[PDB]
């Protein structure tokens, strides 16, 4: 077990755009086109993706290069962010797939803004930030997207993806 196999079980696969939990149109391995309302501008951001016109429809190992782009964007991500970098580099090698996770999913801003499951997480108050996360609009929303990932924190194991 590995964040590439994580990630696979909690957004599967689409090859074509839906619109996931939040409303927002996507592709993939949990590939996010656009938080635009217009289908049109989300398929001009797949095309611009790929490099190619689908018109909305890709390969596996498209949709595998994609899912590698956007796992190194959410590491980056976590890096590149004052709030999230330090609480990350405190995480056991578990949780920091978690974390990686769960930026993969909500986008480093909307993960940046939990400010007090941040200090829980780096002071190793796993069973706090586990209630906290649970409490999210990303968990009440998407619910079994967001659950394994939740109880990834509160353990520190791989039992929930096993
Ligand atoms: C709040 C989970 C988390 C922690 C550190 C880095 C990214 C994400």
């Amino acid at each position: 077990m590995n964040i590439f196999e994580m990630l696979r079980i909690d957004e599967g696969l689409r090859l074509k755009i839906y619109k996931d939990c939040e409303g927002y149109y996507t592709i993939g391995i949990g590939h996010l086109l656009t938080k635009s309302p217009d289908l049109n501008a989300a398929k001009s951001e797949l095309d611009k993706a790929i490099g190619r016109n689908c018109n909305g429809v890709i390969t596996k190992d498209e949709a595998e290069k994609l899912f590698n782009q956007d796992v190194d964007a959410a590491v980056r991500g976590i890096l590149r962010n004052a709030k999230l970098k330090p609480v990350y580099d405190s995480l056991d090698a578990v949780r920091r797939c978690a974390a990686i996770n769960e930026v993969f999913q909500m986008g480093v801003t909307g993960v940046a803004g939990f400010t007090n499951v941040l200090r829980m997480l780096q002071q190793k108050r796993w069973d706090e930030a586990a209630v906290n996360l649970a409490k999210s609009r990303w968990y009440n929303q998407c619910p079994d997207r967001a659950k394994r990932v939740i109880t990834t924190f509160r353990t520190g194991t791989w039992d929930a993806y096993k």
